[PDB]
């Protein structure tokens, strides 16, 4: 069976996607930061249905000199459990604003670049030089060149991701490397705020759902994507393309 | 009962691996074609045989003419005609060749810009006035890395990007979606010379080699799918990483 | 000796800006026009006030049509026959309308896809076989967050940013240029209640206001100089920050 | 008045040619370096012989570290102190070199990443805090989506200028301060390449088989910070000679 690392598992999105993923038949490395027990109930339920399919690992995903080889361990987590390392799931991310006029600036650096660039970067890395259908998914943002007043960092994480995703997707090609992503527009929300974010949203009859970018995900890392890397699917329903 | 769509341009080549895709999905299809009828025929023969009366054919010139509207009106009715519904409409068929800046040169408008672009338009006012209903446009991935002397061409592939994006808005309240998958390089030209068309299969990052077929046709059945029910005025680049190699 | 331009749609609003900053920047102007006899001439006449010889007016329907090749060729050739020569083309007019998928569409089509699309490409065509010479097309900075029921306008607009980057390629040994200036909200039209513009104004970051045909222009003349002789295939936006705005 | 720029790594090539053309304009300018301080002082000395008391020198390092918000603010403080206003910001200093998938990492992120995104952002940051025709020009890259092979961080690090670009456009417009970025394609090779190789670069490039020079790159720049871009803010103007529309 193939096997999975999923980066900020626990929750939402990326439980979902650890859900989905563990459903078609790859056991998975539940990554958490500060979601100990819930990542451990994801992975109780997960190994209910088929026994040691799931571990968990932790780890912070902020930038500092230690970050490498937080990295190297949550993959090599995967290759200790499972014996192989076939998808890295990078969807693990900061996210709040950080306005250009008026904790440090630094520390939202460190945290919003860390998690949504740098540690994607280094979880690439060291999953190809461990290394088929091998592939790397990215969360993605399908806002991105429509920013979020006051969420420069962010924005800027997150375009950076752009790049990382088709940098790595060219040089990991001679590997059999794939590496794609997949750009939630509004997604699972933290209700009068939640109905003006689901208003604008074209295909807005139907519910968002982590379900939804999960959905994106399988495909991605299917037999059904073997000849697709670099490619960026947006999960938006519709969202991105409606003017001011 | 079983859902249907329209493929245009769907005798050989792409178009025929998605109609037989969907057809193993379960959907009944209409095959659209221009000149190939004997491939169109032999391939409803062969889908009809998996499963009686779930394949018809159905010609037509999509070349821009003031006929163009009433012609894609009818491949939409051949739809409903033989199998009472039109779920999926799938706009593959395209001319391509050639127009250096320096047939009329009318005649390559009507046909360029009339598959790649008009004829969408026209399929897709047709297939939502008749009504997980979607429309998949075939795209081209190097849409902006253009071949040299192809304006036209290029042209008519960007007016279809434009369409799939103001179609899924407009669309999206009918429940509608609109989608693209837009290859790189993927099946090469039966005539192209060995040594070009191995010029074109090194160019690609991922295996050096062009997409099959039924690569493409992966992509259009994702995207009409339940598991692609919030995704609308997407382009999924079907093209081993072609688009991201720079000069 | 003084260089020449040809200027599209020039008798109004941003061509008759455009036209007015060649001339002050020291081009001769072909004022081409299609409605407005009026204004072309009254332009032309102010012009060579200024400068006697150096502007005239030129007639023609840019709609597509079997005769629009050939209005295209007379178009440039009216450039050589006033002024010897043709350094200059900006593809600016354009009709712009709603077309919603739920005049004939084919007539639509002729007249969205023709001037905004089909005869930039003529133009550019017959630019080209005449021949610091650089064309500049007038885009739209919202290409890819279309308006509501104006999708073949946005085709056409998405096929015109085809023709920059395609004729950038091809025509670059020739040593001409082709680049486009994407203008957001600038001038509305004179009949829209102010309640309905100042919606359109109140979206714009950089002073809540549309662009006057001054600061398009502008652009235009950036990209028409010395200044820009390393720049082709770029389409400026000049759009106040309008694209970057979110639904 | 004469009004007053930042430029980021000044002292020689494309940022020399950006301040050389912004001082012709009339600025008088901040010529900011790392470690060229020979080169940023001959610079600074030309450009006073011109117009006495209208250039100066600032160093700094641009490498992201816990010092480089403060760094940020002294360049920024370093054109009020000499010229009494800060006009114009021009982030053109930038790290690139190869950081191949398969220097310490760490070390290669707070260059890569510093120099190239979080520099802008926070000079980004002091300028506009520290606040008519105000405007802030990026330097970006027209090969941002056909990245280098090997080059992940810096191809990362110009993307979140796009970014930074694109979101400090928007949140500083209600301010009057413009936001654009200039994408140069191929422009001046690096002095240690050699021939053959810098004619593989020309030979790309459409319009001309040649690089951009500096000065064509600091014509896009002037343009920028003009009258004549007044309503132009979150653009990103290539100046490429068509070398991003050429398929592999
Ligand atoms: N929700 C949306 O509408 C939306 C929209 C656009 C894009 N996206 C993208 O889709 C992905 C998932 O979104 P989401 O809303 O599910 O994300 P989320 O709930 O905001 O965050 C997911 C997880 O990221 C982990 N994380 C945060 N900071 C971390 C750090 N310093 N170190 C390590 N892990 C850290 C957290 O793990 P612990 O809980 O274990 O600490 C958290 O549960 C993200 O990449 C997001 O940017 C989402
Ligand atoms: N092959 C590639 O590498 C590649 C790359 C990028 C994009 N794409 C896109 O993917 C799609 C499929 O590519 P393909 O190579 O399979 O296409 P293709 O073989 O070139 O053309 C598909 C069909 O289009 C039909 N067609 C052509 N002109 C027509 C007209 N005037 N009226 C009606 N139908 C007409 C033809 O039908 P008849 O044979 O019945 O006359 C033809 O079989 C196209 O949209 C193409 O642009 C392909
Ligand atoms: N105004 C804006 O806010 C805005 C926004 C985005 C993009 N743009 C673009 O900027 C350019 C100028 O905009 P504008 O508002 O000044 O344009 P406009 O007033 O709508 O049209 C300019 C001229 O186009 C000519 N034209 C229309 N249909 C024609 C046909 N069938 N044949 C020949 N010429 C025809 C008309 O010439 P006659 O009057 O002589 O008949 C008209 O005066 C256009 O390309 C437009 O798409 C403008
Ligand atoms: N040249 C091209 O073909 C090309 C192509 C695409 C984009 N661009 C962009 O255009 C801009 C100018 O290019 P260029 O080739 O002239 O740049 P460059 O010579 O590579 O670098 C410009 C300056 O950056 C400074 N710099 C480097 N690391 C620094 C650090 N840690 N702290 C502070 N300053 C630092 C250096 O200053 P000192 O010398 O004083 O140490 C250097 O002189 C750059 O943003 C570049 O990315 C250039
Ligand atoms: N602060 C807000 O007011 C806020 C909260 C959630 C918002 N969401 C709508 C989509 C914004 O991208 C939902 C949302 C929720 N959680 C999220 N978590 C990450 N890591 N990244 C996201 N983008 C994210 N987004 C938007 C604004
Ligand atoms: C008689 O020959 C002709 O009229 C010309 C046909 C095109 N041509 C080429 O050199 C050529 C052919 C196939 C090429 N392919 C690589 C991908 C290009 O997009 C394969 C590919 C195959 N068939 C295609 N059919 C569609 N409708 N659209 C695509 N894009 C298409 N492409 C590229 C260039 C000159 C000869
Ligand atoms: C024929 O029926 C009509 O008169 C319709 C015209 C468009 N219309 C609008 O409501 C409308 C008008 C102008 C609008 N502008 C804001 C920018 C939109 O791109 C100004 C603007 C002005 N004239 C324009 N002319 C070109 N050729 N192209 C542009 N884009 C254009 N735009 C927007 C919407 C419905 C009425
Ligand atoms: C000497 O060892 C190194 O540091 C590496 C430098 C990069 N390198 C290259 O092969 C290389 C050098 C210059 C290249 N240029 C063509 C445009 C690339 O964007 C010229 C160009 C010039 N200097 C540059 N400086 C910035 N800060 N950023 C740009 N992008 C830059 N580019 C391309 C590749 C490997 C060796």
């Amino acid at each position: 069976a193939p096997a999975a690392v999923v980066t900020g598992a626990a929750k939402r999105i990326g439980r979902a996607i650890a859900v989905k993923l563990h459903q078609t038949g790859y056991r998975v490395v539940i990554h958490y930061h500060n979601s100990a027990e819930a990542a451990v109930s994801l992975a109780d339920e997960l190994n209910k249905e088929r026994s040691n399919t799931a571990v968990v690992c932790q780890a912070d995903l902020t930038n500092s000199n230690v970050l490498p080889a937080s990295c190297e361990e949550i993959i090599n987590s995967c290759f200790r459990a499972f014996g192989r390392c076939d998808v890295l799931v990078n969807n693990a991310s900061a996210f709040y604003p950080t306005p250009l006029v008026q904790k440090t600036v630094e520390t939202q650096v460190a945290e919003l670049i860390g998690t949504n660039a740098i540690a994607p970067f280094l979880l690439t890395m060291s999953f190809a030089q461990r290394q088929s259908n091998l592939s790397i998914v990215n969360l993605c943002d399908a806002m991105v060149d429509q920013p979020c007043m006051a969420f420069s960092l962010y924005n800027m994480g997150k375009h950076a991701l752009v790049g990382l995703t088709q940098s790595a997707a060219l040089e990991l090609a001679p590997y059999g490397i794939r590496v794609n992503g997949v750009a939630p527009g509004v997604s699972l929300l933290p209700e009068e705020e939640k109905d003006k974010w689901r208003r604008k949203v074209p295909l807005g009859r139907r519910e968002a759902s982590a379900e939804q970018i999960a959905d994106a995900v399988i495909f991605l890392v299917s037999g059904s994507a073997q000849y697709i890397t670099g490619s960026i699917i947006k999960v938006d329903g519709g969202l991105s393309l409606v003017h001011a």
